[PDB]
This record gives structure tokens, sequence and C-alpha cells, in this order.
């Protein structure tokens, strides 16, 4: 195969072809997010902002996967990218309850990952998916949860300053 | 004794032993709330940073109690710091109002400290105790008293947005 | 459980909370050290530094096991930190040998946290204690195991210079 | 008496003055003690230099005692200031044992001080001699004991590398 690869199993390489798409995807759904945040009847800017953060974060993760795929002299093979689940996401407490689900399913993919890696003596993998997936996530989930803490005990959605209050201390 | 003690009684090096356990116990209690503001499902940052800073006053409170021991030519005899009496502190009111009891407990024990001093004629263990302990507990009860009187007066616990808004705008 | 937890055995939460004690432990060992080399009879500023130092980085230890716990979802439940199993450390060496026997099982006590990690296949956990817990170990043991050969080499105890000129020289 | 006298027992005038006369007693030999290391057959510069800043500083405190008294209304009067017991201090080991003795026969004196101010209900003066004068004293006599205790380990004065290398690290 490619003059660089070394230890690198053609399971591992079709498993970081799935995570670059969900990367993606993530990437994709945290940018419709930030998109209704910024509509006229909903109007709260720095949850627009918080998720379009999210979004380009999520883009370089996938980048950083293509980099290390021809690292390793696999061949990176793209795949559509689905749309969102939905367009409307409700509230300001229901994008963070639906990005806390979405970033738990990205981390049990990335756990998947290792366990593959682990089990085809793949070390350089391993490491390189904790370095910078697997904090990473395990951050990103604790302040989700955070996030949604503090909306319920606001009030959110029904108490009308609560995802107000909240855009401006939390996320301002 | 110690080639450096004079005027110092058998009974004082004893209260100062038992003052140093009461501190360190005193800082494990903070780390106790610090930590309970940091979870997932509580998640008020400025209330955890405020503990986190409390406990570790009190660890210095400690450490000072230890430097007079050995300056006066008394021997540190240290003791089990027993566990806090719980580890869900419920909410932030509540956790303030078990530190305005604790901070009372400790003034106690310094004030009870400062009448054996007295009685036994050691003006400059009277006067440490003064210049360093009894001030600044008299500024930790205002404190903690004035915390406990605004959350009250928000709502807390029950008004959702009052444990928010006080940890951005008092504890922030 | 928790809104957050996602591949966090029961089993690693109660050995983090055992974990988190045993760097409370070792944090007050170290202070009582420190204490004993500030009598006026011992005498020795930078054997008390130094100890005073190891003391402030084990509660640091201890504060940084607090946070994972509570990032993956875990509930801290803390204990009783006992007291150091003596008051005199007799001399620099003896507390340096000590010092080294308390790191070495604070190591061991950190190998059976990541064999527990593995077995239970938790990544995140795994790259934790390696990336902030067994380098640091490492190091420190080393460390400790140069002053001990350092010290008996001079001649502590029994050389009276020995000790004298290792806090001058080694440790100030 | 005096326009600005209150509350100013003839008694403490009168301890005052003694205590002013003693002050000016161990900056005398301090004095002696600095010149005795200055001598060619004694060579040892920085413990020259130690004693010569305490008899600097034990002058201050003479003076500070002055301005007490003419603050109070009281009025000073001097007596003689007796030679030193010795003009031979022997070694460095054996000066700052008489100087660890020297502190704690002023310290004695300063107590007695305080408590003839407090039996006269005299809170001014019981505060300005614990405030510029007891913990003043602590820290020296702790100080000398720590001197004292090194000195002595160090096989000081019949190993000829104690004050020397004594003069080089800890007073130089
Ligand atoms: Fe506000």
């Amino acid at each position: 195969p490619s003059q660089v690869r070394q230890n690198y199993h053609q399971d591992a390489e079709a498993a970081i072809n799935r995570q670059i798409n969900l990367e993606l995807y993530a990437s994709y759904v945290y940018l419709s997010m930030s998109c209704y945040f910024d509509r006229d009847d909903v109007a709260l800017k720095n949850f627009a902002k918080y998720f379009l953060h999210q979004s380009h974060e999520e883009r370089e993760h996938a980048e950083k996967l293509m980099k290390l795929q021809n690292q390793r002299g696999g061949r990176i093979f793209l795949q559509d990218i689905k749309k969102p689940d939905r367009d409307d996401w409700e509230s300001g407490l229901n994008a963070m309850e639906c990005a806390l689900h979405l970033e738990k399913s990205v981390n049990q993919s990335l756990l998947e990952l290792h366990k593959l890696a682990t089990d085809k003596n793949d070390p350089h993998l391993c490491d390189f998916i904790e370095t910078y997936y697997l904090s990473e996530q395990v951050k990103s989930i604790k302040e989700l949860g955070d996030h949604v803490t503090n909306l319920r005990k606001m009030g959110a959605p029904e108490a009308g300053m609560a995802e107000y209050l909240f855009d401006k201390h939390t996320l301002g």
C-alpha cells in the first residue's frame, strides 16, 4: 500500500472515514442551531454565537482526522453530509439538550474507535484519539450539562426572562 | 523545655493544637461545598470558586497557627481531620447558612482561646489571635450574613433565577 | 444517572474517591514534615519549604481528581483524613526516606487505578491518569531517591554538617 | 502634671524608664559582640554584621520608648549604661547562646511591663507593647534558637569549618 503505511489496519482506516463524516454532520447540526437563534422571532445572539463556535470547532475536528488519515497512509473517502433532524430547535433549553445528546453520541463513536485501535494494537491511533478527542468531549459534555441544569433551574423556556438572562450572563 | 519557650503555658499549647485541627476541618468543609457546586446538576461556578477560596484561606489560617506553635517552642500534634457532616449541600442558600454556622463556631473557639491566653497572662498570644484571627472572623461572619440575607430576599432556593443571578452579580 | 455520565463505571467512581482521600492524606503527611523542620531544635528552613511545597502540590492533585469526578458525572464522597504515622520525623534523611516510601505507595495506588480503568475500557480515565499523575509520580520518586542518595553519601544524620549543607545547596 | 497626660500611671512611667535603659544595655552588648567577631584572630565578618544590626535595632527600640514616654506626658530619666558582662565572647556559638539569653531577659521585662499596664488599666500602653515589642521579641528568640541549633548540629565550635560555613551560608 502507501509507502508510509505501517501498523494501520484497514478496519481503522474505515472507522476514521466514518468518524470524519460524523464530525462533519455535528458541524452541520450546530450550524442549523446557530441559524435558528438568529431568527427575528427568536433573537438570542449569544446562543447563536455559541452554536456557531461549536460548528467551527467540529469542522476543525473533522479536518484533524483527515490529516491523521493521510499521515498514516490511509485514503479519505467522503460521504454525503445528512441534514439535521430538524429546522426549528424550539428553545435555548431544547437546543442545549439536543447538543448534549449529540456530543454524547460523538463520544460513544470515539470510544468505539479507541476500542478498535486497542484491539488492533495501534498505539499511535489510541494516543491520538485520547490526546485530541476524548478529553475535549468530556469537557464539552460537562459544559452542556451545566448549561442545561442552569436553564432548567431558571425556569426555561416557560419563564420568559430565563433564556434572555442566560444569553447575557453565561453566554455573553 | 524548648530553648525558646517563655511564658507559654501547656494549656495554651494544647488549645493551639486543637485550633489547628478546627481550621483544617473548616478547610475540608469548604472544599466539600466547593465540589458540590461543581456538579453537573448544580452548576454554579462562582459559588464553587467562592468556597474553594474559603478552603484555601482556612488552610492558610491553620499553617499560621503551626508557625506560631513553633515560634513559641510548643510542639505540633496533628489529629485526624474528620469528614464534613454532609456530601450534598442542597442549595446555594443552604451552603451559605452552613458556612455562617461554621464561621461562628470557629469564632467561638477563638474567643475561648483568647480567654485562656488572658487567664494565663500571655499577651503575645492574645495579640496574635486578635491581629490575625478575630477581625478576620468578624468580617467573614458579616459577609456570609449579607449573602444569606440577599439570597433569602431574592427568593432562593425556590425562585429558580435567584441563585443563578446571585452567582453572576455578587459572586462573579 | 447524571446527564453527563457515559462509559464511567461505578468501580472507577469508587476508586477515584479512594484516590482523593490518599492524596489528601499525603498532603497532610507533608504538612507534618514541613512543621517538624520548623521547630527551634531542628531549624532547617529549606527542608521545611520543600515539604510545604509538596503538601500544596498533593492538595492540588486531590482537587484535580475532584474536578475529574464531577466532569464524568460521578459523585464525590469524602472520608476522614487520617493523621500521619508520626509527629517527630527524626532527621532530614529520615523524612526524605519516608517521603520516598509515601510517593511509591501513591504510585502503586495510581497503577491499580489505571489497571481498573483499562479493564473497564475507560480510555479517557486511563489517559487522564497518565497525563497528570503517572509521569509526575515517576519524577517525584526519582528526585527523592537522588536526595536520599546524596544525604547518605554526605554522612547524614550523624555528620552534623551534612543536612545543614544539603539544606543550603540542594534545597536552597 | 503635663497638659497631655491622661490615664498614665507614675508606675508605668518609671517602668518605661527602666525599659529604655535595658534596651540601651542590650544595644551595647550587641555592639561588644559585633566588635569581637571583627578581631583579626576571630575574623567572622557576617557574625560581626549580624550583631551590629542587632545593636542598631535595639537602639531604635529604645528611641521608640522615649517617643512613647513623651507622647504620654511622662518624663525621661536616663541612667548609666552598664558595660557588658564580658569582652571576649569565645565563639560564634557562645555569642548566639548569650544573645538568646539576653533576648529572653528583655522579653521577660516586657511581659512584666504589660502586666503592670494591664493592672493599671492602660490599654494604649498594653497595645503599644504588643504592637511593637512582643512579636518582635518572639521572632528574635526563635531566630536565635534556630541559629544555636544549627551551630550545635554542625559541630561548633570544635569543628573548625562549622562557624566558617555558617557565617557564609546562614549569615551571608
Ligand atoms: Fe441581571
